[PDB]
């Protein structure tokens, strides 16, 4: 499994890939056979196919940024979490959201599972 | 179970305990049978008796302080996920530690688990 070090690198890495909008990359960061939950309470997205339909979805419209607002927490059995913020613009309206992703890596260094936590309560309107 | 600003609420009033101590408080939001896992990867303990021991032996010396570093990210199931700090001393020497915990509210609005996501990687001096 990555290390703390690796985990928190691989992480930064995802919220660039999703900032600049790579959605080839972002899925290829991904086990074949990965879960994702986003948000955390909704039913998960099972593999790669499904899982870049759901970024081509979310980040092939409108522009999107992504930043992180804190540095990577990560454990010493292959997961971590972090703290971001995403901007948006909500038909019209110019958004921010904020963000927690918790993840667990494989053996292989890729991402096995992906829980975004937040809720309506995380959003607001605010210029990029 | 918690709304997701009850969530929020109730996260944020945690930290405010552990930021002043208040052992009694902070194991009387847990569920009586919860789990907590720090750092995560960690055996989880089980039950308010050695989640008060936990505690006691993280918060006893009273120089710890801990604040919200982030908004507290909250579900529509009863979860919620924050980032904070937390100032102690490490080696005869202030330093501070980036931690994210993750909770799971039950129907009663006590904690059933938490999960605190830090590491070394996390510590500065
Ligand atoms: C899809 C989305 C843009 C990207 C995004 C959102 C929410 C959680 C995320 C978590 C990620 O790890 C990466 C991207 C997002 C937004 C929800 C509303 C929106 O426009
Ligand atoms: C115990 C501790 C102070 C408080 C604290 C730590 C780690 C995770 C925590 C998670 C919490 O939800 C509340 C407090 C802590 C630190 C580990 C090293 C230290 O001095």
């Amino acid at each position: 499994l990555p290390t703390a070090q690796e985990v928190q690198g691989l992480m930064a890495r995802y919220i660039e890939l999703v900032d600049v909008g790579d959605i080839e990359a972002i899925v290829q960061m991904y086990a074949d056979d990965a879960t994702v939950e986003d948000p955390f309470g909704q039913p998960p997205i099972h593999g790669r196919e499904q899982i870049a339909a759901f970024y081509r979805q979310g980040l092939g419209g409108g522009k999107v940024r992504a930043c992180l607002t804190g540095p990577v927490r990560a454990s010493h059995n292959g997961c971590g979490a972090m703290p971001f913020r995403v901007e948006m613009v909500w038909n019209g309206q110019p958004c921010a959201l904020d963000v927690i992703d918790v993840m667990r890596f494989d053996e292989h260094g890729r991402i096995q599972t992906m829980q975004a936590y937040w809720s309506e309560v995380n959003l607001s309107v605010r210029e990029p």
